[PDB]
């Protein structure tokens, strides 16, 4: 459980707030994310 996806049509043309956790650090954005439909990180 490696952050979470806030929005409200999580989609384009409006915003949306991304909460990733790496390994060091807390990437909070808050961008125009093109939101796939099934989300996941992708580790080695
Ligand atoms: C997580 O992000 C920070 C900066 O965004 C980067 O320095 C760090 O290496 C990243 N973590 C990993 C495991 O790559």
């Amino acid at each position: 459980i490696r952050g979470w996806i806030f929005g409200t049509t999580l989609d384009s043309k409006t915003q949306s707030l991304l909460i990733v956790n790496n390994a060091t650090n807390v990437v909070i954005k808050v961008c125009e994310f093109q939101f796939c439909n099934d989300p996941f990180l992708d580790v080695y």
